[PDB]
């Protein structure tokens, strides 16, 4: 039942799922069902072998398949209305800029573009396009550098688009082509009123980026005429943001944006290209609902709207299928990551038979050993509800009266364990069938949870989860068999208590708390974050000078066989204590002075850079520890 | 005005000023009012001096200044209550790892101690530690290599305080002191529950982070007794949290927290020191409250709070008063520095008297056509409140109406238009006395305010604006003399709509815009952004592949001089694309070998690896071009 409380089936899309035996197997191609991988085995496996603890598993093969599935959705989609218009997805390096996935994409069957939001980009494009003629498109705030540059990759041989979402910018796309001599092949990005608060203006107040009024598109067509230059102007260009909860909000976008195609066409314009921009959401709870991190359209569903909508959009004024073009990154970046790492220590509470208080203490001890020993003895079950009420109210009063000094820490003490005992006692006796027992049942699961500690940084490998409330699906690498046997918080390692996992995936909805199943906590199990491929990467900060985890690509073959090679290095304290300019190499030096005038023998003495070196050059995180 | 509804009065705490010239000035050591700085002025110099574009002026005296003002604080509360103990701040590395901060404030008279969350921490400071015996003390979760490490700087000479903030550390801590034989110092963190809410807890769900349970600290003081080491435990320590807004909960931490001074000494353990544990506010927004982004307390208010709850505390229970510790980091660090950019482009709205629509066209237009006319005649002047509402509507209806494909482009394209020169109409006639004329005014100002494009990123320059809505002051450089001419929203140059500012600082409350004095569109001002020194410079994540922004240390004397050295070289495209492993070297010549087969002459094919390697190895941001 816990593989069904934690949605896998659901936001895994048979990619990820549990195992004939407990454990969480990966399939990175559902083409070929049968080559499996036992997560939680190829983790133990690894790690007995040397391998870094946190650690970010990433099957490239999954990128592959993802996109070859949104790219067969849009072609259910084309033949199914009869769209004579060809389709294919255009990677915004955004996203995620790792050569790993800008190479798996490149490097796959399915035709692809890329989208730099800034000069920095276009050069990584540029950088892995190579000497392969590839569709490039500009976006993002431009000046003369990177609009030359842009036309400079168009001079090459790529066909590079160049979005217009300035009117001002329109200006210096022009001068620049003649000084470079080339003819310019540009979109355009207009705003759209779909959306519903201003964001048609141009320069409103609005916190809206880019995007050309409906007055300065216009003035766009009427430049390129004076300069006659229509043919020039190409790709028309629209993104509703990412993430799109509810799927009406894409096609009161797409309808609205395909109106722009058509009233540009009878001006003159031709524009063979229909970019919807990215947007398309990925379920990450696992509800498939409109909730803030979930969508309410399935991948079909998605293709249907856009294309009927510039489907329909032609035949009417007879216009001919234009190329659609998408930008979905986050769609097919989403679930090609796992970040997995292990618990280096857990805070389980000690269940102890309390013994009775001082004779002459105070009163409010003894009122809660009163109610203990009550419930030790044939009275009244029900009235359960009540001997709690009475135990919490007697243990804010010692609490309260511990501050105001009338109370000894031993009293404090004292009192906590009985409060944590008579939670013990009373979460058994506790009917999960009666009405007024179920608030409670749930209460206790809360105050009665392990709170494990896991080897890694929130800031460093989830860092939308701390600016976003971003849910990613935890679970444990086995076990996923059996039921829920006990609640968990898990935090990270970092010093600062916001380093935590505030909600968990449970079936229905979310809870505070997450279901661990029954482990030994001498010996716990794996841990894996999924749905953790977009945003994520590289955008993490150093919190308490933790690098970047260790990065490895795995590949599943029909054969059987399981290829991991190494795919990141992984800071090391050596690399932390650079970016804040103090250089290892002055450090250790600085370190075997100290040494020499430490008086000690020469066996200890030397044992000690070993340490510090040792350290020094180490991995940025921790190493296991039997304090769990 | 403008000075005044900035605020800056208040939170500028004097080191921040507007001159007797419009100019702001700042004055980095208020010890000495008479060493001011038109920073506006220096930015000019530095600009046409050839200085990078978004830059972080930093001025290390601040640091002193603010180190040396609250040492004062608790000066000023120690003799006026009669406390015969200690104090001295502890800097936790944690909100800034910086050289030069780590270096202002060793460097200072004053006396300090360093805080290391993490091992990768405790390495820098024992770096910029040096040969000098400093105070060091270690938070954070703790493992053989860092408890080692720790135990190796107490041994070194320094005095290094381990503090135990899990039960399961003690254990690890005593056998390492053995294997090193070197008497441990150590302090001890208790969970407190005057938060409430379960915190009291060591192993609840609730997300806690570290800190001994009272039951804890008993098995401590009895494990430390066992082996004859109570003399080792001599710290006692709490953290409330950063940004503590009100000042009661800080009074309700010490009060507890006090009595496990006392009740700890009633069982034997020393504890020379109580470490309050930063958690001390700054005031971001200017008002002095209890919001968000505010305290309701002072400097000093919060040193008597700390003194006396100490201090009453040791004189009922006739104990010695113990040194008084404070990791008051963000409050030190807080505001040395400013982010300072230009405007790349501002988007204005142009007023243009509209001509009557085709004769022939839709009623929509017809009627927003004739209720302009209506305005300029001899009528009613008050119907504007309806004349409004009725230019709203019909632009709402063309609006909707086309994307329904009943309404042309260049139909909508006038109405929007109409609708603009409406408002413009609008917003001169309205009267600010009147009442129903304040809930418009207001709702113009927004609909009719810039939109500036500042050269800067967001989420490297600010992230915690980001993943918490922080509030920092920003304001022009100048014409801050003047009364606001106009509101303007200001965004960064990312092509995420997600990079903008959402509130800005408007006297009593924030506003959703930003007010602005009256400037050249052709050329805007520079742009400040203050109060963004802790938790910053180093924990943002290069978005669109932003770079670290330049860095410079400002210097003011009593002498007159300013001394401005470079603090920070600042990434470039080339930096960047080594992180995503592209190698800017191998990329360089796969472009020499593109351009070869460019069948253009040489003047151009030379000119083009000069254009390329230069934005490579050129800053990450854009250059200020013509189309604001």
């Amino acid at each position: 039942k816990m593989l069904r409380t934690y949605n896998i089936a659901w936001w895994g899309n048979n990619y990820y799922d549990v195992n004939e035996l407990g454990h969480i197997s990966v399939c990175p191609d559902p083409d070929v069902p049968e080559a499996r991988v036992d997560l939680a085995q190829l983790v133990k496996t690894r790690e007995a072998q040397g391998q870094r603890l946190p650690a970010l598993f990433c099957f490239p093969q999954i990128l592959q398949h993802r996109l070859r599935s949104i790219n067969a959705a849009f072609k259910r989609a084309r033949e199914s209305y009869g769209y004579n218009g060809d389709y294919f997805l255009v990677y915004p390096i955004k996203v995620n800029q790792h050569r790993r996935v800008i190479e798996s994409l490149i490097h796959s069957g399915e035709p692809l573009g890329l989208e730099a939001g800034s000069k920095a980009e276009l050069m990584a494009v540029l950088a892995h396009a190579g000497m392969t003629r590839s569709v490039i498109v500009c976006n993002g705030y431009k000046d003369r550098e990177y609009i030359r540059l842009a036309l400079i990759g168009e001079k090459m041989g790529h066909k590079v688009y160049l979005v217009i979402e300035k009117m001002s910018e329109i200006a210096i796309v022009l001068d620049e082509a003649e000084r470079l001599n080339v003819v310019p092949r540009l979109g355009v990005r207009a705003r759209l009123a779909s959306q519903g608060s201003g964001k048609w203006q141009s320069s409103g107040g609005e916190k809206s980026k880019f995007g050309l009024a409906a007055t300065q598109v216009l003035q766009l067509v009427e430049t390129l005429r004076e300069a006659g230059r229509l043919d020039s102007l190409q790709l028309l260009h629209f993104h509703l943001g990412s993430q799109m909860a509810n799927i009406r909000d894409i096609a009161t976008g797409v309808r609205e944006s395909a109106r722009f195609y058509v009233e540009l066409h009878k001006l003159g314009v031709n524009i063979q290209c229909f970019d919807v921009g990215g947007g398309l959401g990925v379920d990450y709870e696992g509800t498939r609902s409109q909730s803030d991190c979930s969508v309410n359209y399935g991948l079909n569903e998605y293709a249907n709207n856009i294309i009927w909508a510039i489907g329909d959009a032609c035949e009417e004024n007879g216009l001919p299928h234009p190329t659609v073009i998408t930008e979905s990154g986050r769609a097919v970046t989403a679930h090609h990551t796992v970040l997995v790492s292990n618990i280096i220590g857990v805070e389980r509470n000690e269940y102890t038979v309390p013994t009775a208080p001082a004779e002459d203490a105070p009163r409010a001890l003894q009122s809660m050993w009163e109610t203990w020993q009550e419930m030790h003895e044939p009275g009244t079950r029900r009235s359960l509800r009540e001997w709690l009420h009475d135990s919490q109210m007697d243990l804010h009063d010692i609490h309260i009266g511990y501050s105001s000094g009338i109370f000894s820490l031993q009293e404090r003490a004292w009192a906590e364990q009985l409060y944590l005992s008579m939670c013990h006692e009373v979460q058994k006796q506790l009917d999960p069938q009666n009405r007024a027992h179920r608030p409670i049942i749930d209460e206790l699961q809360e105050r009665m949870a392990d709170k494990m500690y896991v080897n890694f940084s929130l800031f460093q490998s989830m860092p939308d989860a701390w600016g976003i409330d971003q849910l990613f699906p935890v679970l444990p690498l086995e076990g996923l068999d059996q039921v829920p046997e006990r609640r968990a918080v898990l935090l990270d390692i970092t010093c600062d208590s916001d380093g935590a996992i505030d909600h968990y995936i449970d079936g229905d909805g979310i809870a505070t708390t997450m279901p661990m199943p029954e482990y030994d906590p001498e010996n716990p199990p794996m841990l894996g974050f999924f749905m953790v491929g977009a945003y994520q990467e590289i955008l993490g900060n150093m919190h308490n000078l933790f690098g970047d985890t260790e990065a490895v690509d795995v590949f599943v073959f029909p054969d059987g066989s399981v290829e991991v090679e190494l795919s990141d290095e992984g800071d090391t304290v050596a690399d932390m204590l650079q970016y804040v300019q103090l250089d290892p190499k002055t450090l250790l030096t600085q370190f075997r002075d100290q040494v020499k005038k430490t008086d000690l023998d020469a066996e200890l003495q030397q044992q000690f850079l070993e340490e510090f070196e040792a350290g020094l050059y180490g991995y940025t995180y921790l190493e296991d520890e039997l304090e769990h």
